[PDB]
């Protein structure tokens, strides 16, 4: 572990003067940065130091929604400095515990102090002075998740020591008190909440494109060979905003001939949120846990589906796709396919959907469903410089 020191030694010239001169540097330069950053820091550090760097992580997050909450993001100008009594002032709180707070942040840079007394924004926290996907994701981290990790000792001890699966007594529930609801009728419970959860989710909107990664032409080779047949299934696809960026980039293959599938409510709010003559899949209402009502499709596509699921869960809905799928049909499956070891970011995400009965997978793990529901594994697309991948799949 000599020279991973210096990889990042000699990193961290290259980024040196690209800031003295102002000129920005590759985008996948700054993440292998970044990464190294992090690796470095644990060879380094040893577990008291660790144990250090996690608690000072969670007073940060503290600071970071309280002053969130209280407005005084919002009360900091983006530019230029305002006196801690003067935000206290302006938020009406004790200058004490604002200063205390705003310390924490001061001594891990998110804020900058000037002088004794005046505190100012920085880049990392100007994103908090308002409501928008980034603030929406600090709420619901510390709202929604925190709570059921602190949870987990507990739940495990509770409900037993196995990967927790299924509709109610997730551990969301069971930190919330409730553990006979499910996670819609908790999040249900204020519209607000619902609220932030979806502005959260809009960061994750664009993700990665189907339209970029996957050809699609074959499909409208398909559909000339045969213009009566359905040609792309979205199955539980929400909006349909994966559907719609297909259709304009596949000559032969339009919007009109393709399904948008999901619960009967998620339909009804398309229907009632579209503008009246705009260009529309069909619509259908409907339980993916059921019988496909869709037959012969050319793509049957399940996005970001299968992960909140168990194994055996995944294989009853995956089997209704095969059954309802011919011969040259393909299912592409949008997931992210876990390396073996997992990189930081997906092994978060896997605790994270543990606490609501989910989990990410490796492609053996895909492999195992997609064998038992019939279906066996062509190919897989992987997004560059990421895991979330599309798997092709078609019947066995
Ligand atoms: C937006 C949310 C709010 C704050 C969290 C803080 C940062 C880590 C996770 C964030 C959350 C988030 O991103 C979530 C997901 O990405 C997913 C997700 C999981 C697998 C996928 O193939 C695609 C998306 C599921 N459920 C989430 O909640
Ligand atoms: C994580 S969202 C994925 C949305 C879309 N595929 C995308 O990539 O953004 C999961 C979707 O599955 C839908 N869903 C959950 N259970 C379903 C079911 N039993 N039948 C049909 N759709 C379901 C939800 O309404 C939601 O729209």
């Amino acid at each position: 572990v000599a020279d991973q020191l210096d990889s990042l030694a000699a990193l961290l010239t290259s980024r040196a003067q690209a800031v003295r001169n102002g000129a920005a540097v590759p985008p996948q330069q700054h993440v292998q940065l970044v990464k190294g950053l992090k690796d470095a820091a644990g060879l380094v550090n040893e577990a008291r130091e660790d144990l250090g760097d996690l608690m000072m992580s969670f007073v940060q997050v503290t600071a970071l929604r309280l002053l969130i909450k209280w407005k005084v993001f919002e009360a900091i100008p983006l530019e230029g400095t305002i006196s801690y009594a003067d935000v206290a002032a302006r938020v009406g709180i004790d200058v004490n515990l604002i200063t205390r707070l705003s310390w924490v942040l001061v001594a891990t840079g998110v804020l900058k102090q000037d002088g004794s007394d005046k505190i100012q924004h920085t880049a990392r926290s100007r994103p908090y002075a308002s409501r928008n996907p980034l603030s929406a994701m600090m709420i619901i981290g510390f709202d929604e998740y925190l709570p059921a990790l602190l949870a987990m000792p507990g739940y495990f001890d509770t409900y037993g020591k196995k990967e927790p699966f299924g509709e109610k007594h997730t551990v969301k529930a069971f930190s919330e008190g409730n553990p006979e609801l499910t996670v819609n009728q908790i999040l249900a419970s204020s519209p607000e909440r619902l609220g932030n959860m979806t502005l959260a989710m809009a960061a994750m909107e664009n993700m990665y494109p189907l339209s970029g990664v996957y050809d699609f032409s074959w499909v409208a080779a398909k559909a000339a060979s045969d213009s009566n047949r359905p040609l792309i299934v979205d199955v539980g696809g929400a909006k349909g905003h994966t559907l719609q960026a297909i259709c304009k980039d596949t000559p032969a293959l339009p919007i009109e001939r393709c399904v948008l599938e999901d619960l009967p409510r998620v339909i009804q709010v398309v229907k009632d949120t579209s503008d009246a003559g705009a260009q529309a899949p069909q619509l259908l209402g409907m339980d993916f846990n059921q019988e496909q009502p869709v037959k012969g499709a050319v793509v049957y596509l399940i996005r970001r589906c299968l992960h909140d699921y168990s194994d055996e869960q995944c294989v009853r809905i995956l089997g209704h796709l095969a059954a309802a799928m011919a011969a040259d049909s393909v299912l592409l499956i949008g997931e992210t396919v876990l390396t073996n070891p997992p990189s930081r970011p997906t092994a978060m995400m896997d605790i994270l959907l543990a606490t609501i009965g989910g989990k990410e997978r490796t492609i053996d793990a895909f492999g195992a469903v997609v064998g038992r529901a019939g279906l066996r594994i062509k190919g897989v697309c992987k997004q560059e410089g990421g895991d979330f991948s599309y798997i092709e799949c078609v019947k066995a």
